[PDB]
């Protein structure tokens, strides 16, 4: 799938879905998840509770409440097991699979930086980008970054070569 990198708040993404990095228990806390629970509203955690625990490396879909997407795809990168490059690979793949199953066209991810601090940053990026590349061209993926400097740096890396 094609990727485009922009600066923004992922909770303001106007497309079909956002991916929320998650624990496998599917319980929301602070950060992106906190913005989701506040701006999305109570229905998101309520539906996560309905789904129940999933395995690390899996994903699960909820509605998005008052957010301007249709779905939140929760990607379980850690929880009852630690994050690894394999859990990152699996969770990314699983999230993309849910998007494809739902027949979606536009899906946003963050860098997942706040979930992978003990892993090598460049390898995390490589694993995620490889999974996104393998996804069908029926998907357009947006990488949402906190700053313009970072968004542009990610675009720059796609020239290289």
């Amino acid at each position: 799938a094609r990727i485009r990198h922009v600066q923004g708040d992922i909770t303001e993404f106007q497309g079909d879905a956002i991916v929320n990095a998650a624990n496998n228990y599917l319980k929301l806390g602070a950060g992106v998840a906190g913005a989701i629970l506040r701006k999305g509203g109570p229905s998101i955690q309520e539906e996560c509770d309905r789904i129940g625990k999933i395995r690390v490396g899996e994903a699960a879909v909820t509605g998005a409440g008052n957010l301007p997407v249709r779905y939140v795809i929760h990607a379980a990168v850690l929880g009852d097991e630690p994050a690894s490059l394999e859990t990152v690979r699996k969770a990314t793949k699983s999230a993309l699979e849910k998007a494809v199953e739902l027949g979606l066209k536009t899906v946003a991810f963050t860098s997942w930086g706040a979930w992978v601090g003990g892993l090598p940053a460049e390898a995390v990026h490589r694993v995620m980008f490889e999974e996104i590349k393998k996804a069908p061209d029926t998907l357009e993926v947006t990488g949402v970054h906190g700053t313009e400097k970072s968004a542009e740096a990610y675009r720059r890396a796609l020239l290289e070569h």
